[PDB]
């Protein structure tokens, strides 16, 4: 069975009742206040995506991610290039994953016959690891390695022909943590960027890969022609060239609202990012179920029974709705 | 180097001059008159695509393709599941492709180490062929096998555990040719459907797979979560439930316009579908180049130097623009 990711409002409503639009979905890390849609000309809807449409999105992404001249490859969601890591990871070597983290990396790689080593820090890394994977900042804990630590990991693995993959899906709010500007100088470094979370348009399937040209050419060939939609490439070019400072500011305001609601309910926050909070509670799974009975979806983890990941609400009313559900919740037994 | 597919207006304009919007693109088989966009609610843009959004598109596609109860799997363009045929095609067996045809099948499968046999009819098919691929009606010749011939091919290959793939990307105009209703009864039959060509929204990346549940479950796992965008699934549900009779009627009117322009220019039409024409001319490659100098893009083929595939123009003015370019063209030497 596939991983039960956040966002499962359809399945939650079927089990707990209510209309999907009446649920408060706090089970993802998506910006709850989507940016206004830019114009998408009819040409972008009608035609197979043109090289010019691709190139403009790549140029905007290079400026936006500060890639020091590397033109990022647009991909139809970073999930699509996660599915392709078996073709890149050095054959007959282990993969080390800084965890616990987003589950698709281990799922995809183990399904392809790779041996996956769960690690918590760099001192566990060896020459047996053909690929090292860091989600930075981490999903779901928010742990952030400094760029210098990431580059030291890369340099150490490079000696044995190992690669370092840094998934910066949740890194837009802290661009000073990014190593997306180091692809050419490091040589063995790959960076995934995700478009949906920060901009709040996760209905679009769009990410970007920053890497050396031989690696980008490989991903491009594996994905095949017309991999990313015309509308997605049009929208990302416009939004990345707009005022992203105001996007970050709005997110931090909603994060302050979530902090106040969770702290005021007596919950213990142990980590997170601008876009979600990790709560630790001895009955986290029962909290998740009781919140579902209030038609509020949050994210629980089968590997961490005391963990609850709570995303941002869209406004102060939603903050208050969360707080009231916690305050009026029935016995946790 | 990747195949030079039709649609390369960016590259054509850079070589031959002109602004891309001033070119007449007759190098694809896309409906030149895109349907009006249905409403796409903000929810569909904002959220990761929900199971309910997927299921509604699958139900609409089952009705639209007349799949006899099979719910088609939405995929982000049929190119995405072509890239995945190596995982489905029986290992250590040959693949037979009815050709000459769309080039990505042989490109993908040979890159994966499969032996590909080009065939022209069923009498060349043997038990050595683990997979047989028919594009029906064919791109670029328009050749159409009858459903009974396709099912006879399927039944014959089934005896040796062989599969039959029918790509009906260009089949919407002739639904009576489709075998999309035979997945359950045939058992070894897979059908690809493409959304962009008939509806004229090729900026969206959307197709559908009709097959038995074990095969659909395999494709779904290989593609991973959230493979198809929210907007694409919203738009296809609405358009498939609308008046598609009027879409077909408009296409045939533009096809009549193209026929008149090509016949009146003295060109020999040797095949096609409602959405494109195959012309045979002893200097086809030079015709393509001269049309480019008039900023009209058509499709030539490196394997067939006397073939020229011409797509529909958007209106009668474009028909006349094509005719005038042929009439005023300089020496073909
Ligand atoms: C770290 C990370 N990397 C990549 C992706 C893929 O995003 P995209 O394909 O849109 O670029 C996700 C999505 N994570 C989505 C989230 C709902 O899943 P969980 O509840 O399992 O954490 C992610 O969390
Ligand atoms: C027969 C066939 N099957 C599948 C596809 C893929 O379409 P989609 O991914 O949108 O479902 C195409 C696209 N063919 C597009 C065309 C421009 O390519 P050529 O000039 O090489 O024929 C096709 O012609
Ligand atoms: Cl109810
Ligand atoms: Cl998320
Ligand atoms: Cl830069
Ligand atoms: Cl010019
Ligand atoms: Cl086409
Ligand atoms: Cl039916
Ligand atoms: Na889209």
């Amino acid at each position: 069975a596939p991983i039960v990711h956040g966002g499962g409002i359809t399945e939650a409503a079927a089990r707990y009742g209510g209309r999907p639009e009446d649920w408060l979905d706090l089970s993802t890390g998506i910006n709850p206040c989507p940016v206004a849609l830019p114009a998408v000309p009819e040409r972008a809807w009608h035609r197979l995506p043109d090289r010019q449409t691709v190139d403009d999105a790549r140029s905007a992404a290079a400026d936006y991610y500060r890639t020091n001249g590397v033109l990022p490859l647009p991909v139809p969601g970073t999930q699509s290039v996660i599915q392709l890591l078996p073709r890149l990871a050095p054959a007959n070597r282990h993969v080390a994953i800084f965890g616990p983290t987003y589950g698709e990396y281990a799922r995809v790689l183990e399904a392809a016959g790779f041996a996956v080593d769960r690690v918590a820090d760099a001192d566990a890394l060896t020459a047996e690891h053909g690929l090292v994977i860091v989600v930075n900042p981490n999903n779901p804990t928010g742990r952030a390695l400094a760029p210098a630590e990431l580059l030291a990991i890369a340099a150490r693995q490079k000696a044995s022909g190992g690669l370092l993959l840094v998934d910066e899906a949740f890194g837009d709010l802290e661009p000073q943590l990014s190593v997306a500007g180091h692809a050419s100088g490091q040589g063995n470094l790959i960076v995934f960027r995700s478009f949906g979370k920060f901009f709040g348009l996760a209905g679009l399937r769009l990410g970007f890969v920053v890497a050396t040209e031989p690696v980008l050419a490989s991903f491009a060939d594996w994905l095949g022609p017309w991999a990313v939609s015309g509308p997605a490439l049009t929208i990302s070019k416009a939004l990345m060239q707009g005022d992203t400072k105001a996007i970050a500011a709005g997110i931090l305001e909603r994060r302050a609202g979530l902090d106040a609601a969770l702290d005021g309910a007596g919950l213990n926050r142990i980590g997170g990012t601008g876009l979600f909070v990790l709560v630790e509670h001895p009955r986290a799974a029962l909290l998740q179920e009781r919140l579902c009975e209030a038609h509020i979806l949050t994210r629980k983890f089968d590997y961490a029974p005391t963990w609850l990941r709570v995303g941002l609400a869209p406004d102060a009313a939603g903050d208050r709705r969360l707080a009231d559900a916690l305050a009026r919740m029935e016995l946790l037994e």
